[PDB]
């Protein structure tokens, strides 16, 4: 539950889902990670230690990750109509900005 | 608590953001969207009653709250850097999304 292991929780079950080959590997990476991005909001990274609960920063923090718990819900919906490999490419997409993330508050 | 309230008060709240003259207003209104906003999508929406909650109309209804959560946490964000004609914007681009979602799932 600190920011870091639910960070390497996301970067994880990336890799898994690329390497998933049905269907209930997939959704369980995604549930992983849908849990690992609402705990991470919880969390506190380095760079908001020293930051104010409504500053802007923690403000934008929120925003990083509830953007990302909405995509990561949105793979689930893929994956959950049938569609597990539109699923892993919503999911691959989120690299990026999961790597983004990790850096800009590390 | 239940879904028609909240997205009662998401499209009252839009109007007293449109017509705020100061930043408490702006930032007090997305408070209370943001808050409608988590509480209706731990909600069932009429439309999905007779759905499983993890189905996928079920998580495309979660992704769209998630989605419009992340999107006031960037008002938010942006009215605490006291940019508020700025927060006041972003505001006005969830009417969109706020009526698109209550339409869908109404």
């Amino acid at each position: 539950a600190d920011w870091e292991d639910n960070m390497e929780t996301l970067n994880d079950n990336l890799k898994v889902i690329e390497k998933a080959d049905n269907a209930a590997q997939v959704k369980d990476a995604l549930t992983k990670m849908r849990a690992a991005a609402l705990d991470a909001q919880k969390a506190t990274p380095p760079k908001l230690e020293d930051k104010s609960p409504d500053s802007p920063e923690m403000w934008d923090f929120r925003h990083g990750f509830d953007i990302l718990v909405g995509q990561i819900d949105d793979a689930l919906k893929l994956a959950n109509e049938g569609k597990v490999k539109e699923a892993q490419a919503a999911a691959e997409q989120l690299k990026t900005t999961v790597n983004a993330h990790w850096q800009k508050y590390r």
